């Protein structure tokens, strides 16, 4: 888990992405897939779209609400060893039975401070926060099987 100073940082890196939810959500979904092409290809919806296809697609803002949602109970959670447990275990199991793995994350966190940060300037701290939350993930995806 994060200590609770970092996940202070990054709660409130968060705050101001999260306060325009369906906008900022769709759009990180978007980045993923522009930085990261392959991503979509594990998409049921969206393999074989382009960005612009995908941009078009109703389907876009169920999935991006449902990853930022989801986003959101970690970064309230993170300091709590106890339930991020129960909530690694659990994304984890989920997303290796859809086939995605440890390498897909690295690339989510290489790509997540610059993301935020065309939001607005986290404070100092907040980067090596999510990297350690991040790192936390991969680290259940390797648990998990992938
Ligand atoms: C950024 C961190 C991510 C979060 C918080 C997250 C969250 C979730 C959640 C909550 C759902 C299930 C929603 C529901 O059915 O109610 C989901 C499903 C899924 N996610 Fe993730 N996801 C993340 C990253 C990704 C990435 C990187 C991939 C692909 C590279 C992805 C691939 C999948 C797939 C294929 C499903 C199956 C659901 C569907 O396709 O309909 N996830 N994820």
């Amino acid at each position: 888990s994060l200590s609770a100073a970092e996940a202070d940082l990054a709660g409130k890196s968060w705050a101001p992405v999260f306060a325009n939810k369906n906008a900022n959500g769709l759009d990180f979904l978007v980045a993923l897939f522009e930085k990261f092409p392959d991503s979509a290809n594990f998409f049921a919806d969206f393999k074989g779209k382009s960005v612009a296809d995908i941009k078009a697609s109703p389907k876009l803002r169920d999935v991006s609400s449902r990853i930022f949602t989801r986003l959101n109970e970690f970064v309230n959670n993170a300091a709590n060893a106890g339930k991020m447990s129960a909530m690694l275990s659990q994304f984890a199991k989920e997303h290796v039975g859809f086939g995605v793995g440890s390498a897909q994350f690295e690339n989510v966190r290489s790509m997540f401070p610059g993301f935020v940060a065309s939001v607005a300037a986290p404070p100092a701290g907040a980067d090596a926060a999510w990297t350690k939350l991040f790192g936390l993930i991969i680290d259940a995806l390797k648990a998990a099987g992938k």
